[PDB]
């Protein structure tokens, strides 16, 4: 099941697709806040059913900081813990230079 506020130890990435998400929406991950979850926590064999897609979001911290976004996307490549942020939201918890940061908390959220 989703474990809303379980926080979870992990790592980011951030990607910039452009044009529908998992959950079957319009996403452009460079201009807008969202969050791409782990394939090992989809769990409907239809991923725009999943819940994940139905006021689900993350809270995500790192440094000291903390920001709140939408489950709009599916990785198929990331293991359980580790998010694929949009370059967007990536971009208010760390330098895009950096690439790929280690030791964030992140929690699903409704």
């Amino acid at each position: 099941d989703i474990p809303i506020g379980q926080k979870m130890t992990g790592k980011m990435t951030y990607y910039t697709d452009k044009g529908y998400g998992a959950c079957g929406t319009p996403i452009d991950a460079s201009s807008q806040d969202l969050v791409a979850i782990p394939a090992a926590w989809w769990t409907t064999p239809n991923p725009n059913n999943d819940p994940l897609c139905r006021g689900v979001s993350v809270e995500v911290s790192y440094n000291g900081r903390t920001i709140r976004v939408p489950v709009r996307d599916k990785c198929p490549s990331c293991d359980r813990t580790h998010i694929d942020l949009s370059q967007a939201a990536f971009a208010k918890l760390a330098p895009l230079d950096r690439g790929v940061v280690n030791g964030i908390t992140w929690k699903f959220v409704r």
